[PDB]
DNA sequence: CTGGATCCAG
DNA sequence: CTGGATCCAG
């Protein structure tokens, strides 16, 4: 097994001056060359829409795309119809793909789809009317970023098909509680290094304040979050208010 | 006390 | 059942 960076050249050729060029390339280089996330399934199966899904794990995939420079965020459609799917629980998982001028693929991610939590959707443009949005992954903790290419790199699938794997546990909270989660990872992202303690994370309440505002009792949630994290592998107590990440 | 463990009103 | 609240060992 090998991954090929490119695109198929020669459909390049073919497809020159046609509108859906940009289309058929990106979901022919996904269709070939990707792999499931949760299993390692390969090839993934077709479901006009770039939907792909595993016929072993059965994981549904919906693929964005941009050439060029990496973008922290990811184009979507309507507003009001993304928020009624995150509410409901019901987006495909991500898959997000990033290519160059010569059709290489340099980055290509996939964000599970428990991760996208109505914070993450932003506003396009917005006009008081017409209001289209995008994901922002900068809201999205590293977890919820799983990277097969990065910069360039193949990643090894085992260490994806891991870290797909450990964040599945969020699909059995319901929103609020996994927000919680999910805004704890995005916490322990921002601390430098590998060991952290319980004063570094104290140092987000105010932060955490703003986004849960009906909780007066957020550093014992903190402890409460630390642990969950810890019972699923994420991180590891040291003892006495001490963590590594893992 | 500090911080890991557990709970319950609506 | 949830997520803000409370319990409880060293
Ligand atoms: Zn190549
Ligand atoms: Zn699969």
């Amino acid at each position: 097994p090998h991954m090929e960076l490119h695109f198929n050249l020669e459909l390049v050729e073919t497809y020159k001056s046609n509108s859906q060029k940009a289309r058929i390339l990106t979901e022919d280089w996904v269709y070939r060359q990707s792999y499931c996330p949760n299993c390692g399934n390969n090839p993934l199966n077709h479901f006009p829409v770039a939907d792909f899904y595993c016929n072993h794990c059965s994981e549904e995939f919906e693929l964005k795309s941009k050439k060029g420079n990496f973008s922290s965020t990811i184009n979507d459609g309507a507003y009001a119809t993304m928020m009624k799917r995150v509410q409901a629980d019901n987006n495909p998982n991500f898959f997000f793909l990033t290519y160059t001028k010569n059709f290489e693929v340099n980055n290509f991610l996939v964000l599970p789809k428990q991760f996208v939590t109505p914070k993450s959707i932003i506003q396009r443009k917005p006009l008081a009317g017409w209001i289209g949005c995008n994901i922002d992954l900068s809201q999205v903790p590293s977890k919820g970023r799983i990277f097969l290419v990065q910069d360039g790199q193949v990643r090894d699938p085992e260490k994806v098909t891991k870290e797909f794997k450990q964040g599945l546990f969020l699909r059995k909270s319901s929103l609020s509680s996994r927000g919680w989660t999910i805004e704890i990872l995005n916490c322990i992202d921002k601390i430098e290094g590998s060991e952290f303690t319980l004063e570094d994370m104290y140092r987000f309440e105010s932060d955490l304040k703003n986004i849960f505002v009906k909780n007066n009792h957020i550093k014992e949630k903190i402890r409460q979050q630390l642990q969950i994290l810890r019972d699923k592998e994420i991180i590891e107590f040291k003892g006495r208010g001490k963590y590594r990440k893992l």
